[PDB]
């Protein structure tokens, strides 16, 4: 069982929500599987509400990437709480002989899971 290895996310460090807020905006974040080994990887946000993710969990190849779609609903930015919301990608090596089907359990069984934080950042 080895540490899971590092993953590229472009943008790499956040994204930013461009208002206006009156829309869903869809925005893309790209994950791209850079180490030696198959990963399997959940998405998860801060905000089920107004954020959402698609494909919320996968598999990736070595050197495989996959396009993920973030959604930011309408909402109104001039009275909410904004400074908290992030992404998190969630990924941990794929035990051997496993299907390319993601399992929840690959992060509940003995093991390492490792974790990237892409904090979104309002742009009013």
């Amino acid at each position: 069982s080895v540490p899971p290895g590092d993953i590229q996310t472009q943008p790499g460090t956040k994204i930013v929500f461009n208002a206006p807020y009156d829309d869903k905006h869809t925005y893309h974040i790209k994950v791209i599987n850079s180490s030696a080994r198959r990963i399997g990887y959940g998405i998860k946000t801060t905000n089920m509400k107004r954020l959402g993710v698609d494909p919320p969990c996968g598999v990736l190849d070595p050197k495989e990437a996959v396009l993920l779609a973030v959604s930011c609903d309408a909402f109104a930015f001039g009275q909410e709480d904004t400074n908290n919301d992030r992404i998190t990608v969630e990924w941990t090596n794929t035990p051997d002989g496993a299907a390319k089907q993601f399992r929840r359990e690959w992060f509940q069984g003995d093991g390492m899971v490792r974790r990237k934080n892409l904090p979104i950042e309002y742009n009013p």
